[PDB]
């Protein structure tokens, strides 16, 4: 407030941003090293589980 | 360093936090909910692999 900035809250919404690197790490993996294309039951159930994950946080 | 707080190292650090976090629930979530064991190929591969990508980091 004022002519003061958290700049702690911000440096905490950095967590979210690292947890998505690791998430979008994880897809291009099992897309491109593993071969899962876009349907694969595993892929999908991980990936959104991630995305849940993140989303609840 | 220095007297005042610095956001950006902490940031860094939320980051790298993060993407640890993903991995650690990569890891769980595979073990728990997919049932694949410590030495499963799969569960190996990927977990070994963003290990890695987060050290590489």
């Amino acid at each position: 407030s004022g002519g003061y900035f958290d700049a702690h809250a911000l440096a905490m919404d950095y967590r979210s941003l690292g947890f998505r690197e690791c998430l979008a790490e994880v897809a291009r993996y099992l897309s491109i090293i593993e071969g899962l294309d876009a349907s694969d039951p595993l892929r999908v159930r991980l990936v959104s589980h991630l995305n849940n994950y993140a989303s609840q946080r």
